[PDB]
């Protein structure tokens, strides 16, 4: 029948292999190789608020998948579906006997659970996540028999099962009814009796701790909570760990086409370093097996790591961003300096600054030439290309910056020889970076000597991540640094063309405050922001794919006009690396959070050999 590996055969407490599998698991066809089972895969994360680094290793189990190459999505944990004429209903279909982590059998209920007693329940989820929102209304989700689930929304919703395999989509199979059901008062009428040990006071507060979510730390801090995962948490993710051990799931609902229940490898073992300099050293000296999530985005680390290939016993490969801007200035549309914003809402002051930059340098300097100057628009390769989003403004044109500056009124100067506004103050923009973001912060640098030529100051405000946050949902920037998506995800990613993420939409975050409330909370966006953010819904519920392309094309030629956010380079080469003895990772597949890479590779098919 089907086959296992030694160390699960060993304990004779399980059941038999045939009866921890699904009737008919799915058969993974592995990237290179047929793989032997065996080995510990010693990988890393930053600290102690890093638990995407978890997922991003062992990979969401949604109910769809990305193909390797992110053109499209298969049924993953569903064996199939269907879609009705129209995109509003979509029934799955489960695979017969799959089972949880404890040997639960896992079924329709479950998925039904998920999304009604805890993704669409108001008092867990005040604002329902939006990966299930159409128009920001909820679909109806019904059982059909006890193996197929139904989602029917109020409108077209084309882009559902791209949603499905993206990690913020996977809520649908993250909650076993069984174990969740024991703390929900809904099933039990005395859940209150669980506060105490779980150190809460209310009942969401309780599911958080023991049930969790995509992004919570609690999802990686507990020995008990059933998944469907290819790893299992045995050493937890804790406040002050130094280290993170997971080990196969023996309900594992997979096989290779040899019939052995996957995964290949046994453990995996994270180490937690808070310190990016000396996650560099250990990965120069091989100490990884994989890292392709942390070191690759910034090219100063490209030459060490490059160099030390044959010392530690790793393969750089090079994977292609889908973000369109490595590091991207969010210009505050809602900065609370009420000079600065008398400017910062007028087009031709946020032209001038890009005018005043130079891209090149930036390139050569701060990205050792491996980047290229450009906005925040889609790349050429993608359908959502603009080549106006992506290209105006890039050439240094530091005479017409001036002049702009000259003609909106900023032409007092100071004792130091900078433009103020007409009524006293340095023309002065406050900018927030990470500090070990060493790339990002050389280009902040840089562009505060170019902008010097302009008579405006850029302060850089330079801090770990959790004052960088903080700075930042405290709307207390003028300009935020970091990467604009978009370059091959912007449907999935469009935060910086519309103000709809709460944390990284930073023309605004009030903006975006207002749109996920609707309008009860934040700041009231201006017209063109309104207007960006009526076609995005009306996007998400296109009735036709033409419709759609016409609706979100729109939004990117908006955006275009108004001109709110400013690219220096586009991404170099995200350099990631892997042991050489590590077998059947994808080295071309692209590297992005939609797609949660490097687990886009398939995780539970890699395997360990020393081969010539
Ligand atoms: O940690 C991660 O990989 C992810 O965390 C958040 O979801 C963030 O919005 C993503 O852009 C990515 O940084």
């Amino acid at each position: 029948a089907f086959t296992q590996a030694p160390m699960l055969e060993q304990n004779k407490q399980l059941p038999p292999v045939d009866q921890r599998l699904p009737e008919k698991p799915l058969v993974i066809k592995p990237i290179a190789s047929n793989g032997v089972y065996g080995g510990t895969l010693r990988t890393v994360m930053r600290g102690n608020a890093d638990g995407n680094g978890i997922l991003r290793t062992i990979g969401p189990q949604g109910l769809t998948h990305w193909t390797q190459d992110i053109q499209t999505v298969e049924p993953y944990v569903a064996e199939s579906y269907t879609v009705s004429p129209d995109a509003m209903e979509y029934t799955f279909k489960l695979r017969k006997g799959m089972k949880w982590s404890d040997g639960t059998p896992f079924t329709a209920d479950d998925i039904v659970f998920a999304m009604n007693d805890v993704v669409l329940n108001k008092e867990m989820f005040p604002q329902t996540p939006s990966a299930y929102l159409v128009g920001g209304k909820a679909p109806k989700v019904s059982k059909v028999d006890d193996y197929t689930v139904k989602f029917e929304f109020p409108a077209a919703n084309l882009s559902f099962p791209e949603t499905l395999a993206t990690p913020l989509g996977q809520h649908p199979t993250l909650y076993q009814k069984k174990y969740c059901s024991q703390f929900h008062p809904a099933y039990n009428k005395n859940v209150q009796a669980e506060f105490t040990k779980a150190n809460v006071k209310d009942w969401p507060s309780l599911m958080r701790a023991k049930c969790s979510d995509i992004e919570l730390p609690s999802r990686w801090s507990s020995t008990e909570r059933p998944s469907i995962d290819p790893w299992l948490i045995k050493e937890p993710y804790g406040g002050a760990v130094t280290r993170v051990v997971m080990e196969r799931n023996p309900f594992y609902w997979q096989v290779d086409p040899t019939g052995k229940q996957l995964p290949y490898v046994d453990r995996i073992q994270y180490a937690v370093v808070s310190d990016l300099q000396a996650i560099i050293l250990a990965a120069t000296n091989g100490q990884y097996d994989i890292e392709a999530r942390l070191l690759g985005s910034d090219v100063t680390s490209r030459p060490l790591m490059l160099k030390n290939q044959q010392k530690g016993g790793y393969k750089v490969f090079g994977q292609t961003s889908a973000n369109a801007n490595a590091a991207g200035l969010w210009l505050n549309q809602t900065t609370k300096n009420e000079k600065l914003r008398k400017y910062m809402t007028q087009h031709d002051f946020r032209q001038a600054l890009s005018l005043a930059m130079d891209r090149d340098e930036i390139n050569k300097v701060a990205w050792l030439g491996q980047a290229a100057p450009w906005q925040s628009g889609p790349f050429k390769e993608s359908k959502w290309y603009n080549e106006k989003l992506a290209t105006q403004y890039l050439k240094l044109d530091l005479a017409q910056a001036n002049q702009i500056l000259d003609r909106l009124g900023l032409t007092k100067r100071d004792s130091d020889g900078y433009r103020t506004y007409p009524d006293g103050g340095r023309v002065s923009l406050d900018a927030i970076v990470m500090i070990d973001r060493q790339a990002m912060v050389q280009t902040l640098e840089l562009i505060r000597r170019q902008w010097q030529k302009a008579g405006v100051e850029l302060v850089i405000k330079g801090s770990e991540r959790s004052l960088f946050y903080n700075r930042a949902t405290a709307n207390d920037y003028d300009i935020s640094i970091d990467v604009f998506p978009g370059g091959l995800d912007a449907t999935l990613n469009p935060r910086a063309y519309v103000a709809v993420h709460p944390l990284e939409s930073r023309m605004s975050l009030e903006w975006a405050k207002w749109y996920l409330s609707g309008g009860k909370q934040g700041i009231e966006p201006n017209e063109s922001m309104k207007k960006r953010m009526a076609l995005y819904d009306q996007f998400v519920a296109a009735k036709t794919q033409s419709q759609a392309l016409s609706l979100f094309k729109q939004i990117l030629q908006i955006s275009a006009d108004e001109f709110e956010v400013i690219g220096t380079v586009r991404p170099a080469v995200i350099s990631s690396l892997h042991s050489l003895k590590l077998q059947n990772v994808n080295e071309k597949m692209p590297f992005g959070w939609p797609y949660a890479t490097p687990s886009l590779s398939l995780p539970q098919q890699w395997y360990f050999s020393k081969l010539e």
